[PDB]
């Protein structure tokens, strides 16, 4: 695990295809792209 600087309930992840996808826990939004710190 590292820490990535992301916006509140914004975590980096990836799927098993390897494409790095982020969520966050709040609303369950998956994005594919760095989420803008406009939260």
């Amino acid at each position: 695990g590292s820490p990535s600087p992301l916006p509140p309930g914004w975590e980096e992840r990836q799927d098993v295809l390897g494409r790095t996808y982020y969520v966050n826990h709040e609303s369950r939004t998956t994005q594919w792209k760095r989420p803008s710190p406009e939260d």
